[PDB]
């Protein structure tokens, strides 16, 4: 079924509320929530705002300061694949630590807009990507779009902001499972 698959997710994100924060200033479903709310507010589509929604999935579906899960991209993004998301949701997810170790290494005060637990997992993540590797990178076609949820992740991180909860995503992720 689809209602069943979205059903484990939003339980799976609701409990994240009750985790330790991972070093950052709110909870892991805020930070989830606060995205998904960007990425609508900005008027982008279904798929960019489900993939800001599960990007730090792979923090707490199964070592990194602590601050995080290892490879909590590969692993979100592999998570929603046995649901049947699309690949594009996948990688995006998947692309979102890439994402920040391009504009790291691009922008020489990009440092500063990072929040102390990412930077701290940016020692675990690979660091500043080199001359080679961020060529790769820009060569993606979804190049644009990892780079707009990357901001939405840096942006969510507010501790008085009011955001609609897992439930106002219901709809977007059954809709989604269907496309698929
Ligand atoms: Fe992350
Ligand atoms: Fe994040």
């Amino acid at each position: 079924s689809n209602s069943s698959k979205v059903s484990v997710l939003i339980s799976l994100l609701e409990k994240s509320r009750d985790l330790d924060y991972i070093g950052e200033a709110i909870n892991q479903l805020e930070h989830s929530l606060q995205c998904a709310y960007f990425a609508q507010r900005s008027g982008a589509d279904n798929e960019m705002v489900l993939a800001a929604l599960l990007h730090d999935l792979g923090h707490y579906c199964n070592d990194m300061g602590g601050y995080g899960v290892w490879q909590h991209e590969k692993v979100g993004a592999d998570y929603l694949r046995g649901l049947g998301f699309s690949e594009r949701v996948a990688c995006l997810i998947e692309g979102h630590v890439a994402a920040k170790r391009y504009l790291v290494s691009s922008k020489a005060s990009y440092l500063k807009n990072l929040s102390d637990a990412s930077r701290k997992t940016l020692e675990y993540q690979g660091g500043p990507m080199d001359e080679g590797e961020r060529r790769l990178f820009e060569e993606r076609e979804d190049f644009k779009d990892c780079l707009k949820i990357r901001a939405w992740d840096e942006k969510g991180k507010q501790t008085d902001l009011k955001v609609p909860g897992p439930e106002h995503y219901r709809k977007m992720m059954e809709e989604h499972l269907s496309e698929n």
